[PDB]
C-alpha cells in the first residue's frame, strides 16, 4: 500500500493514545494515534484513503504490519472547537469569524453528501482548529452509503442525545439529513461560543420534547437568518432539512455580505 510506511520513520513528541510527532524525512508535524475493536479502527481509517478535501482532516499514513498500529493524519494547531470557542478573545472571534467557521465546516458537509459519505458524530468536539480560525471536520468514523440515502446503526449503540435526530434516536437511522440535524446543534454551539445544547434538560426527556415541536431558543447576538437556517435543520421530517448544498450556498453568501 501506497498509504503504509515505517513506524521508525515518526518521532513521538507530546502526548495528547494520541500523540504530536514530526514525519522526519517531511520535518512535518503530524498527528498519530497508537492501536478488541482495534481492526474496526484501521477499516475507518482506511475511509480516510478516499476523502481529500480543504476542510476535513488529512489523512498522511498508516502502520499495520506489526503491534501498535499507528494511524497518522495531519496536525491541527488548536485542539478541537468547542475548547477553542470557550477560551477565545471574542472581541477577535466576532459574528464574521463565526460565519467564516460555518461556512469552512458546510464546505466539508456539502462534499461528503456529494461523494455519498455519513458523518455520525459532527460536533464542535469533532472538529478541530487550525491557525487563522481555520476549521477542519474530524473525519475519523465516517460511513459510506454503499445502497440507499439511509445507513443503519446496530442496535444497543449508544450516541449523544443533544445532537442526534428524532429518527436516529428512535430508529437508528442516520442519513445526511440526520447529519444535517446534528449541524443545526453545531450553528448553536458557534452561536453560544461552545455552551451545552438543551440547557439543563433531563437527558431522558429531549427524544419527547422534539416530538411536540419542542426546539432550542435563539441565541442572544444569533443572526435571524443564521437561526431560521438552525430550525430549517431541525425539521422532524428529514425531507424538509436543506441539502448541505443549500446551506453552504447561504453561509457562503453570508459570509461575502459580511465582507
Amino acid at each position: 500500500d501506497k498509504w503504509e510506511m515505517e513506524r521508525t520513520d515518526i518521532t513521538m513528541k507530546h502526548k495528547l493514545e494520541v500523540y504530536e510527532g514530526v514525519w522526519k524525512k517531511y520535518s512535518l508535524t503530524v498527528a498519530v494515534k497508537t492501536l478488541m475493536e482495534v481492526e474496526e479502527f484501521l477499516k475507518e481509517a482506511a475511509v480516510m484513503k478516499e476523502i481529500k478535501h480543504p476542510n476535513l482532516v488529512q489523512l498522511l499514513g498508516v502502520c499495520t504490519r506489526e503491534p501498535p498500529f499507528y494511524i497518522i493524519t495531519e496536525f491541527m494547531t488548536y485542539g478541537n472547537l468547542l475548547d477553542y470557542l470557550r477560551e477565545c478573545n471574542r472581541q477577535e472571534v466576532n459574528a464574521v469569524v463565526l460565519l467564516y467557521m460555518a461556512t469552512q465546516i458546510s464546505s466539508a458537509m456539502e462534499y461528503l453528501e456529494k461523494k455519498n459519505f455519513i458523518h455520525r458524530d459532527l460536533a464542535a468536539r469533532n472538529c478541530l482548529v487550525g491557525e487563522n480560525h481555520l476549521v477542519k471536520v474530524a473525519d475519523f468514523g465516517l460511513s459510506r452509503l454503499m445502497t440507499g440515502d439511509t445507513y443503519t446503526a446496530h442496535a444497543g449503540a449508544k450516541f449523544p442525545i443533544k445532537w442526534t435526530a428524532p429518527e436516529s434516536l428512535a430508529y437508528n437511522k442516520f442519513s445526511i439529513k440526520s447529519d444535517v440535524w446534528a449541524f443545526g446543534v453545531l450553528l448553536w454551539e458557534i452561536a453560544t461560543y461552545g455552551m451545552s445544547p438543551y440547557p439543563g434538560i433531563d437527558l431522558s426527556q429531549v427524544y419527547e420534547l422534539l416530538e411536540k415541536d419542542y426546539r432550542m431558543e435563539r441565541p442572544e447576538g444569533c443572526p435571524e437568518k443564521v437561526y431560521e437556517l438552525m430550525r430549517a435543520c431541525w425539521q422532524w421530517n428529514p425531507s424538509d432539512r436543506p441539502s448541505f448544498a443549500e446551506i453552504h450556498q447561504a453561509f457562503e453568501t453570508m459570509f461575502q455580505e459580511s465582507s
